[PDB]
């Protein structure tokens, strides 16, 4: 199913984020309140929340936070690809801006 906010806070705690910061994250969740998809690949983690009115998408590690939305699924599947890559937030927003200026 969706991963729970408690799952989450754990999630981001070991990504490097304080439960003031994965409040502010969970509030994003909550805006959106679309289909909280989070998984964690090697420390990465990559929020998906799937809605009607655009895919929403959030990566989190290290303290970067990419707040995206209107996300195509060819988008974030490249952006999920590139984390299994071992590409890390920047390289992969790096990417999406060059994506972007398409």
């Amino acid at each position: 199913g969706l991963l729970t906010r408690e799952e989450i806070e754990a999630a981001l705690k070991e990504a490097g984020f304080t439960e003031e910061e994965i409040r502010k994250v969970l509030a994003w969740l909550e805006r959106v309140g679309g289909e909280r998809k989070v998984l964690k690949v090697a420390g990465k983690i990559l929020i998906i929340v799937e809605k009607r009115a655009g895919s929403r998408l959030l990566l989190l590690y290290a303290g970067r936070v990419i707040e995206k939305e209107g996300m195509s699924r060819e988008e974030v599947e490249a952006i999920k690809q590139l984390i299994s890559a071992g590409a890390t937030v920047e390289e992969i927003e790096a990417i999406i801006k060059r994506i972007e200026a398409r």
